[PDB]
DNA sequence: TCGGCTTCGCGCA
DNA sequence: TGCGCGAAGCCGAT
């Protein structure tokens, strides 16, 4: 669909039909930026083919009902300095409310559009919406990846055992798919309040709210700024000052020495193709480059290709056979200690490491790499089943984690659970071959009581 | 039919 | 802290 800086590959047809007369709509879903886009710049390029506007609209769903205040603000403030950021580049933004299967098809034909598109992602209730949008619309639509930097269809066309199959197909791509993002052209024809919605899904969430004893929130939101111009600066700060250290000190919890970039990574507000770019011609230790460079390019866009291929990849049938046979035999181990998800939640464990972890998280709202790998391994130690580890794990995260709700989250905790692209180990009583993960292991690769200290 | 597995624990400089 | 080894099942290059 024409285009000179302008990759096919990273674009698929999902429905075929008649390009109508009206304005290309970009279904802005997962990648909530301007800049660095290639499904807004996809969706640019066939408005300017057919002589057309190019629009943006952005359907808000109930699925913050399902989540706290600290992903609500963060995501509708982003949201704000986007509609202004569209609105110099002559862009309209058109926010719904409702079922995007439902909103977007009556969207399509009363506004007379021409052409759709989206962004890709490989959760299970974007793929039923896409269903629902193509038995209710006439015009062809399309999807662009816009998440990864190889196209996720295009980098496998399986499920990937683990990083060691994966980095070669990947790496392979790069001089292909890794290039500089062409600039937004803006709009040479022109044609709900975000506060309201603030204000009102706000009210809804705050009887649920996170509360200490004194009825005081838990959260801190000034760790994070959200936004798209705060996100590229957190990517400055990272190579200029913290891009050297990372390969020494990423699974040293007591130094804030990663990149801080998940939260804005999750919704979108910073291109991954953009923070590699800039990555690549940082003049750094070669190390640190490579160690990051591994969690950003194969660590992320495997946990797309984990979900893509998997659509159980948040339950016990995604873990493979071996790790699922061992759990299944240690299912009548006397566990050590029983916690139900109230327990786990407040931090009411016996583990004081485990608590400052989960503190770390009720807290900030982004808990240390590191720490969220024993997090949830003593989960599986400390529960009724393996079942209801994968349920209390995905639950804590998900309602917690800025960057919950992603394919990062679920292949993370299947790493930890389930072993996915993970190897067996010393059997053990309980978690079997699962890798284990102790704190006198952590108490000889950090201080393990600077850390307890700062979360209590 | 081997070789090596992100993110392990453990003994030893 | 940094290093080599143990302990485990399997992909994939052949
Ligand atoms: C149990 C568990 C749950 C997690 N929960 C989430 C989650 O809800 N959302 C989320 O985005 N990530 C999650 N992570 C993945 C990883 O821990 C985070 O990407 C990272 O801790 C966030 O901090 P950072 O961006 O500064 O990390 P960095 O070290 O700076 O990593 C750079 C980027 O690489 C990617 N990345 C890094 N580590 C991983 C990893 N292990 N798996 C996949 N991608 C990775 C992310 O996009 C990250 O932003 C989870 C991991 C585990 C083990």
């Amino acid at each position: 669909p024409r285009g000179s800086h302008m990759n096919p590959k990273r674009i698929r047809a999902l429905k075929s039909g008649k390009q109508g007369d009206g304005p290309v709509v970009y279904w802005m879903s997962r990648d909530q930026r301007a800049e660095d886009n290639w499904a807004l710049l996809f969706s640019r390029a066939i408005a300017k083919e057919a002589n057309v506007p190019v629009v943006v609209v952005f359907c808000l769903t109930d699925e913050f009902l399902e989540a706290g205040i600290r992903q609500y603000e963060f995501m509708l403030k982003g949201l704000q300095e986007l509609e202004v950021s569209l609105s110099r580049k002559k862009i309209p933004s058109f926010f719904l409310r409702g079922d995007p299967g439902e909103k977007i098809s009556r969207f399509v034909k009363d506004y007379n559009a021409g052409t759709l598109v989206t962004d890709f992602s490989p959760l299970r209730i974007k793929n039923q919406w896409i269903e629902k949008v193509i038995s209710g619309i006439s015009i062809p639509f399309f999807e662009v990846d816009a998440h990864n930097v190889v196209p996720c269809w295009e980098a496998s066309q399986k499920h990937e055992y683990a990083a060691h199959t994966f980095r070669p197909k990947l790496y392979a791509l790069l001089p292909e798919f890794l290039e500089e993002f062409p600039e937004l052209e803006p709009n040479s024809v022109t044609p709900e309040t975000l506060s309201d919605v603030l204000e009102t899904g706000v009210k809804a969430l705050l009887p649920e709210r996170a509360l200490l004893k004194n009825k005081d929130p838990l959260f801190e939101p000034w760790h994070f700024e959200p936004g798209e111009k705060a996100a590229k600066k957190v990517m400055e700060s990272f190579i200029a000052d913290r891009l050297d250290s990372y390969g020494a000190l990423r699974n040293d919890p007591t130094k804030n020495m990663l990149s801080n970039l998940s939260p804005y990574l999750h919704f979108g507000q910073i291109s991954s193709q953009r923070v590699v770019l800039e990555v690549e011609k940082a003049e750094s230790n070669p190390g640190s480059k490579k160690a990051f460079l591994d969690e950003i390019l194969i660590w992320k866009e495997i946990s797309d290709n984990f979900c893509y291929y998997n659509p159980g990849y948040d339950g016990f049938e995604s873990f493979p056979s071996w790790a699922k046979e061992s759990l299944n035999a240690h299912r009548n181990d006397v566990r050590s200690h029983i916690y139900t998800l109230e327990e786990f939640e407040a931090g009411k464990t016996h583990d004081p490491l485990w608590n400052a972890s989960q503190m770390e998280l009720l807290s900030t709202g982004k808990m240390h790499g590191y720490t969220r790998m024993y997090w949830a391994k003593k989960i599986l130690e400390w529960s009724e089943s393996p079942e209801k580890a994968l349920e209390i794990a995905i639950c804590l995260n998900d309602r917690y984690e800025l960057d919950g709700r992603d394919p990062n989250g679920y292949a993370g905790i299947a790493w930890s659970i389930g072993g996915v692209h993970d190897r067996a180990w010393g059997e053990r009583e309980v978690t079997g071959k699962i890798r284990y993960m102790s704190y006198e292991g952590c108490k000889r690769k950090f201080d393990v009581k600077l850390y307890i200290e700062k979360y209590s």
